[PDB]
Order: structure tokens, then C-alpha cells, then sequence
């Protein structure tokens, strides 16, 4: 009898192998402390074993023997490099986006803010302003540029419609989501289950994204689980409770020996809420990406409505070329000093001629 | 002897059955705790039986026997989906709104949103703005496009007279009332009961439509019941009394087993307090709809005072077709740039004249 999941390891020493839910469950299976130290295992490590039946008084089942470790031979856990000790660098390898029902997207942001691997970016907008469609193309443009990269989808704290929606519409790639009417324990177990089940992948070399819709509402989440911390920051935010996102946010780095972690995650502002602005400017100092959007390119019902002055990722010669550099800083150029709406109208009308680089041409 | 009501089960494992003032009545009906188990109720199922007058020490009359559960046999119970387990989706079943003392008021609805089954709406306006008038047309125009969805108005915290007003003019569709002379305990009890009926009515998969007034009040009911929750909110907002209030609404979903739960609501804006502004805005992140209505074009006595460029809808599409979404789509785009008051005079004027689809000729 085979069995998988990802592993927990719990305080005594033993852990539990998990489902795509990422909450204890019935047919999670039991893992001894004697396997973990065998092997090295660590929280978030996929394993496939062959376990049995439970004897009696054994309510889940046990693994007798390990498989494979995050899909490989486990002999590797045991000597290969913590992803703590990988040494971060800035994201060396681009990844172009195109996503064929709306490219535009895909070109706008490729000349607004390009994306390697080990991308740190953020996305700022007002509620309905695309926010959550620009992370539906986006995981459609990698699903077409970079099949290859683990492309995993942790909704937060959301609407469980569009939940299914993008289930629907991410063709499989692993979609972790928690609705708004879950607590946020369960939002802040999932996250750092998926967290750590992506640092382990990438410990293995592995190029993985993720694509974090509602980071500020993790956030909020884990200002309501800080347990006090004592004074209140300004705005309501707790002092301590920024710390998990943070590091959270901060994993995603490009790795020198191999493999990359890239997160990208969705950022409300205009909210009326100190907390909210806060949050976005503490992030902002964590991540090398940002993506603004305008509320009131959205009214005009302009897509895609991007504040193009106010975006733009940092070393962009460590993803672009020379000539695509020196295109990118005479478009800012020529945008920089003018008007949100009519700068996306232009900038749509031009780019709706050809693909971005006839555009050039 | 037969009796009849709404489960309440409490703490013990035993429960009541209510009548239509949603609370404990010296006429409620024992029900066992083996009753429940046997039948597998839940709270706010509706169960009909026959009762014997209490024994000599008993003071509540026993359901002797259960013989309709939702107004159905209650084998059901055992065997059916839970309403939390049911899949969401999108409001798929567009709702046409018509009421023959203001057509005017539908019709600028459906052109500004129109409904669907499973609707999460809500209505925005400033004091005396027509918000319970208008809420009233929608269940007048309820009560004669959609007969067979089970029509239940909560009024929480609001005008006593209103809600005698509302008793003969709802046409006997069930309302559950609770004036701003009740304490909010009453409130938030009053619209549990009613929530936990509708959602076990949509378990049988029933299309349950909810006219909400004052579901501001109703917050301001949960925020004045939270024990502490520590911190506050800027405004005066408590951080965890909102959580019962998002859970409430975001109830409202269309299923995709049958059945839905549209929640219309009328919030309150421009009321000189934080708290108001940060409730709408907080709803606005978990409803489909928004109408917005002006006091100003109140203050010109100009009816209905509708703010069109604020309203609309998510997914408009799923509701109309493609003639219909072009021609919004035109209308807006005719009136983005007119001036509130100015703008709806028009749209009255032109809309006056013929039934909605000519205007369209
Ligand atoms: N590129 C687009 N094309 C068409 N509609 C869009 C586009 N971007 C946003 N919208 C509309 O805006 C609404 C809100 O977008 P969404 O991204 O879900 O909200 P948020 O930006 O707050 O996450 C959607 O219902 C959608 O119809
Ligand atoms: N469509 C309308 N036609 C005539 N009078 C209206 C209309 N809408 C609102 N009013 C007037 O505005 C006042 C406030 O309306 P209502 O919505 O019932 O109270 P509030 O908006 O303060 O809850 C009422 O006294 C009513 O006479
Ligand atoms: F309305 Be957005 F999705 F916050
Ligand atoms: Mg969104
Ligand atoms: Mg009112």
C-alpha cells in the first residue's frame, strides 16, 4: 500500500504526512521521529512510502518504508546544502510573460516590471482593480512561459468563487486556497505549510512560484494570532506580527546553487485604513517588485489599469538586456511625465498594434 | 396534537422549537437530543410534529413525534449535503426586477445591477436616501418576479413604524423585525436564527432571498457583544466583532448543487464616523453589488437617488446577454462623465418614456 503527502513534524519528535489541504486529516500517515532523523527530513518535505493498515489501537496509518523524498531517492536529504545556508542574489534569469485571452497584460508588465527567478514582487492596487484578474493572467502566462517551474497558487482569506474559478482556470498547477470563512489559524497554517513545502523543493534546486493573492490579509491574519507583543503600532498593526510575513515574504531569493523562489503577491491600498498603508509600505522596503494599480483607470474601465510611473522592479539590467534596458527607460521617459489613464490608453492603443517588440520596431 | 418551528438546539444537546419572533417562548417545543440525532437536525431547520400537552412537572410541550423537517419528510435530513460543504459559485440565475408602483426605480436597478441567484449585494447611502424605500421596491418587485423564492426581510435596529409598514405592504412574505428598541443581543440572536434557517432551507437546496435594512446596526450589534478582542480598529471598530458580520454575508452564494442564498443589505455612508465608512468599505471587499445613492440628488427630491457611476456589478455577463451587456456598457459609457443629479435626470427622463427594453429601440 503506497501513500504520500507532505510532511509535518510535530513537537515530539514524529510527524504526519499531509493532503492537498494542508490540515491534519484522516488518512494523513504517521512518520517516526527514527525516519526523520534517518533522512533528514524537514517540515514541508514531500514523502511517498509504502505504509500499512494500522493495528489495532492505531487510528491513522503508519509508513513503514520511505520512497522518495520530494520525489527523489532519500539518501540526498541527508547531505545537501539547508535552503537557510543557500546563498541569496538577485533574480539573474528573466521570465518573459505572454498569455494569449489577454497579452496585453503580459506585454505591459514585461515593459513595466520584468520578473527572473527569485523574484521578491508585490502588486499594490485598490479593491477591484483587476488585482485579482492580473494573477489570473500572470498564472496563465507562466503556465505557458515556464511550465517547468512549480507553479503553486495560495489564495488567502478570499472569495471561495474565485477560488474555484482559478482551480478551473490554473490547469492544475497546485492551487492552495482558504476562503475568508475559514479563521485565521487555518490562513496562517496553510500558509506556512505551503511556505515550507516550497523552501523544500527549492532546497532541492527548484525553481517554484508562488502566487500569493491577499498578502495583507496573511497579514491581518497574523496580527490577530500575535499574542500581544504590548503597544499598537500606528494604525492597529502589531509590532511583532509583521515579523512571520516578512520572512515569509523574504524566502523568495535566487539561489546561486541552484534552483530559485519566487513569490508574488497581491497588495490592497487606498483602504481607508492606516494598517492597510503600513503594511504596504513595510513590504515595499522587503521586496525587489512592485506593480501599481489605479483605481481610477479601472472606473474608465481601462485594462489593464497599471500606474505605470509608479512601477517597476529594481536591477532590471540583471534581467533585461541593454537595448530592452535603454527601450524600457525611454518609454518611462516619454510616460514619466504625464497622466495616469491617458498614459494606459496610449500605451494600449500602441501595444494593441503588435507584440511589444515589433512595438519597438 | 401538532405543533411547528424553527430548531434552536442548545448547549446541552436538546433544543426548541421557535415561533416567528425568533426567541424563547413559553410555547416552544421540547425536542430531545435524540430526536436530533436520529433525524440529523440542525440549527434553524424547520420541524413539524406532533405534540402532547407537557406532563405534570413538565413546562414546554414535547414533540412527541417529528413528521416534516423544511416542510419535508425527514428521511432527507440524514442523507444531504451540509450547506458549508456545498460548492460556491457565481450568481448564475439573473434575477429581472419590475414593481408597478415604481418601475422606474427596477429598471434603473437591472440597467445598473442587475441580480442574480446567490447574490452578495449591498445597497450604499447616506441617511434618509431612500435606502429602506428602495428596499421595499425590491421586495415588492421580489414578491412578483420571483414568487417562489422564500422571501425573508430582516430589519435589525430600525424604525418600529417601518416595520409595520413593511408587515402590510410584504404581502405576508416572512419578515423578522427587531426595532432599534431592542438591545443588540436581540439583534444578533434574532438574525442568527433567521441566517441558520435560510441556510438550512438553501440546504434543501431552496432559493432564499434576504432583505437586510440596517445591517450597519447589526455590526454595531456585534461590536458592542465582543467581550474585548484587545485592540481597536481606527474608527472604534472592534478587530474580531467584524468576523461574524463577513461570515453572515458572505453566506450569500449561488450553488452549483441548486438552490441559492441572494442577501441584499442597506449599508450607511457620509454619517460623520469612522466606524460607518470602514463597515462599507469592509463589505464592499466580500459583496457582488454595489448602488450607490446620493443624499444630494435626495436633497432635489429626485427619485431614485442613485449614484450610477459608484453602482454595478462583478460578472455582469453571467447575468445578461450580449446585447443587453453592450448596451450597459454604452449607457455608462453615455453617462461616466455626467454629473450625478444631472445624469440621473436624464436617465429618468429617457427611461420615462417607455419600458426598458424600448428605450433600448
Ligand atoms: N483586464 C480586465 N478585463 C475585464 N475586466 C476586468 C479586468 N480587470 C478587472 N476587471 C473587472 O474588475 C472586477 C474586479 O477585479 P478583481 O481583480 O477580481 O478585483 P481586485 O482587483 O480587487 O482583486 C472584476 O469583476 C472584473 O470584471
Ligand atoms: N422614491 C421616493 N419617492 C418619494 N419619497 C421618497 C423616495 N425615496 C425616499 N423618499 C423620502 O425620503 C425619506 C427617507 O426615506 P427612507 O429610505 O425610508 O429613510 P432612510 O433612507 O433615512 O432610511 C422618506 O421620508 C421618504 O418620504
Ligand atoms: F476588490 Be479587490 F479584489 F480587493
Ligand atoms: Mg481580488
Ligand atoms: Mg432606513
Amino acid at each position: 500500500r503506497l501513500v504520500k503527502g507532505y510532511l509535518e513534524i510535530s513537537q515530539d519528535g514524529y510527524g504526519f504526512l499531509t493532503e492537498n489541504l494542508h490540515n491534519l486529516e484522516s488518512r494523513v500517515a504517521i512518520v517516526s521521529a527514527g525516519l526523520i532523523k534517518q533522512y533528514a527530513l524537514r517540515a514541508g518535505d514531500y514523502v511517498v512510502g509504502q505504509a500499512r493498515p494500522p493495528r489495532e489501537n492505531e487510528r491513522y496509518a503508519t509508513l513503514l518504508k520511505v520512497e522518495a523524498v520530494n520525489n527523489l531517492d532519500p539518501e540526498a536529504a541527508k547531505n545537501r546544502p539547508r535552503f537557510d545556508e543557500l546563498t541569496p542574489q538577485f533574480p539573474d534569469r528573466q521570465i518573459r510573460l505572454e498569455t494569449t485571452p489577454d497579452e496585453l497584460s503580459t506585454r505591459v508588465i514585461d515593459l513595466l516590471a520584468p520578473i527572473g527567478r527569485g523574484q521578491r514582487g508585490l502588486i499594490v492596487a485598490p479593491p477591484k482593480a483587476g488585482k485579482t484578474t492580473l494573477l489570473k493572467k500572470i498564472a496563465n502566462a507562466v503556465l505557458k512561459n515556464e511550465p517547468d517551474i512549480k507553479v503553486i497558487v495560495l489564495l488567502i482569506d478570499e472569495r471561495p468563487e474565485e477560488v474555484t474559478d482559478f482551480r478551473e482556470s490554473v490547469q492544475g498547477a497546485e492551487v492552495i486556497a482558504s476562503t475568508f470563512d475559514e479563521p485565521p489559524q487555518n490562513h496562517i497554517r496553510v500558509a506556512e505549510f505551503v511556505h515550507e513545502r516550497a523552501k523544500r523543493i527549492v532546497e532541492e534546486g527548484g525553481h517554484v512560484m508562488i502566487l500569493l493573492d491577499s498578502i495583507t490579509r496573511l497579514a491581518r491574519a497574523n496580527n490577530l494570532v500575535t499574542p500581544p507583543t504590548g503597544r499598537t503600532l500606528s494604525g492597529g498593526l502589531d509590532s511583532a506580527a509583521l515579523y512571520f510575513p516578512k520572512r515569509f515574504l523574504g524566502a523568495a531569493r535566487n539561489i546561486r546553487g541552484g534552483g530559485s523562489l519566487t513569490i508574488l503577491a497581491t497588495a490592497l491600498v487606498e483602504t481607508g485604513s492606516r494598517m492597510d498603508d503600513v503594511i504596504f509600505e513595510e513590504f515595499k522596503g522587503t521586496g525587489n517588485m512592485e506593480l501599481h494599480l489605479s483605481r481610477r483607470l479601472e472606473e474608465r474601465r481601462i485594462f489593464p489599469a497599471i500606474d505605470i510611473l509608479k512601477s517597476g522592479t529594481r536591477r532590471e539590467e540583471l534581467l533585461l538586456g541593454e537595448e530592452v534596458t535603454h527601450k524600457m527607460w525611454l518609454l518611462r521617459k516619454v510616460l514619466a511625465d504625464m497622466d495616469p489613464a491617458e498614459a494606459m490608453e496610449m500605451l494600449l492603443a500602441r501595444l494593441a498594434r503588435t507584440k511589444n517588440n515589433k512595438e519597438f520596431l
